[PDB]
């Protein structure tokens, strides 16, 4: 059991896989009130009454994105004991994440329930920058859309509470100081059972970065992290209440020559 209330982060272990947990609250300047997260061995929740908000920097929008992950974050220059991460994406044939849900949030809130992944150069950068890729998977948004511009939709499996469906995902781009692919579901789901491999995504984001100029070599560049989690905030918002749970995870990452 695993208990955090500041900004930090904790390694722990989750039926068997080494995890990272960390109560991230990156873009807020201060706060007052309360944030909590805990892993009980069977569970990781998250729970926040926070107030007199301010951002370090407007301009990134999200207040924060308290989370979870497998692997090297490159921003903290953080990795648990014992994950095969990070892989070459070439190196990955199939990388299967499942997870059971329960979002819940004040209504006027700008979150997501978000997952994502940092594709970089080097195996251990400490940020990301030109010729790297963010790419995010939202499965859940209230009030917030991705960054960047809607450039198309792609029709992409999954297994939701047990069935199979062919989800409609939009794709969002942004060419910041590193691009940004965020796949936001278009059929948002707040509390369930999800079942999917990245690979999917990771062919549709080569496909849309094909005739990239700022990324090259796409299967080449190393596979970092999978981290989940709740973007929330916006440059205005003075308070959020919110909180989830998570259960019933398991990854596996298939590696190929
Ligand atoms: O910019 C460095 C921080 O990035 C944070 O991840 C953000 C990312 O920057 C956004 O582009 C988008 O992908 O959402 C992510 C989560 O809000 C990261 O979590 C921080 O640790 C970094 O300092
Ligand atoms: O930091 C930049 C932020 O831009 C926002 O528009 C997106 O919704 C977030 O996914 C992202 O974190």
């Amino acid at each position: 059991m695993v208990l955090m209330t500041k900004p930090g982060t904790s390694d722990f272990v989750w039926n068997g896989i080494p995890l990272s947990m960390e109560l991230n609250l990156w873009n807020i300047k201060e706060y007052s009130g309360s944030v909590a997260m805990k892993f009980d061995g069977e569970k990781i929740t998250f729970d926040a009454d926070i107030q007199n908000l301010s951002p370090k920097e407007p301009e990134r929008y999200v207040l924060g994105y308290p989370e979870f992950y497998y692997g090297y974050k490159p921003w903290e220059n953080h990795t648990a004991e014992g994950s095969k991460l990070p892989v070459p994406v070439s190196s990955m044939k199939s990388f299967s994440v499942e997870v059971s849900f329960d979002i819940h949030h004040e209504p006027s809130l700008p979150l997501n329930f978000a997952m994502e992944t940092w594709l970089t150069r080097e195996k251990y950068q400490t940020e990301a920058s030109i010729g790297d890729v963010c790419i995010m998977v939202w499965f859940y948004f209230n009030n917030l859309t991705p960054g960047g511009e809607k450039i198309e939709e792609f029709t992409i499996p999954f297994v939701l509470n047990g069935e199979s469906v062919e989800g409609t995902w939009e794709l969002w781009l942004a060419e910041w100081g590193w691009d940004y692919l965020a796949f936001r579901l278009k059929d948002p789901v707040k509390k369930g059972r999800v079942k999917f491999d990245v690979r999917h995504f990771l062919d549709a984001a080569g496909k849309a970065l094909s005739s990239s100029a700022r990324v090259k070599d796409f299967e080449d560049l190393y596979f970092t992290v999978w981290e989940i989690g709740t973007e929330f905030g916006s440059p205005e918002t003075k308070s959020a209440q919110f909180g989830w749970k998570f259960e019933n995870f398991s990854i596996d990452l298939e590696v190929r020559e």
